[PDB]
Formats: C-alpha cells, structure tokens, sequence
C-alpha cells in the first residue's frame, strides 16, 4: 500500500496485536471478527524531538489511524469512529509496546551518563 503521508515517520516492530475487552459482547466479537482488518505494525518518530511521553504515542496511534484509512480510502473506501475506536485502544498499548525501546534509546542519548 502507499500510504504517501509518512516521510519522516518510521515503521515499528511488528507484534502480537492485542485483544480488548470492550465490557461488552458485542464490541467484543465486533474486534475480534474485524481483526484482521487492523493493522499488525504502527508508525512513530524519534522521541528524541519530542518531550511528553502522551504526545507522541498521541500522534503515533494517530499517524497509524490516518496511514490506515487514508491507504485504504482513494478508491470509494471509509472507516467509520467505531473501527477507528477500536483500533485506537489497541494501537495505543502497541504504540507503548514499540515506544518502551524507542524511549530507553532516548534516555540512552541524552549524555550517555
């Protein structure tokens, strides 16, 4: 796919894409069957421009949205906020998964020391 928009954003690790419990048994399945859809990688920058922790798995999870429905649309597609929410709150806990090691590279820097 060619998402276009990611010229200086950066691919993470791939990982196991986690489950949710939405508390609720319909938005359960609603992931789980859908799942497939979503996608197994998110896209971040150096965190070494950045300084809250929040902003950038923020703009992380969202590039990740917007890599994903904006390579899906161009072609009579959309995504609508509940497959977005969805795949928010998991892309979240990856995007954190991925940033542990992008962050311990950060603090790595910083004057080593």
């Amino acid at each position: 796919s060619v998402v276009g928009g990611l010229g200086g954003y950066m691919l993470g690790s791939a990982m196991s894409r986690p489950m949710i419990h939405f508390g609720n048994d319909w938005e359960d399945r609603y992931y789980r069957e859908n799942m497939y859809r979503y996608p197994n990688q998110v896209y971040y920058r150096p965190v070494d421009q950045y300084n809250n922790q929040n902003n950038f798995v923020h703009d992380c999870v969202n590039i990740t949205i917007k890599q994903h429905t904006v390579t899906t649309t161009t072609k009579g597609e959309n995504f609508t906020e509940t497959d977005v929410k969805m795949m928010e709150r998991v892309v979240e806990q990856m995007c954190v998964t991925q940033y542990q090691k992008e962050s311990q590279a950060y603090y790595d820097g910083r004057r080593s020391s």
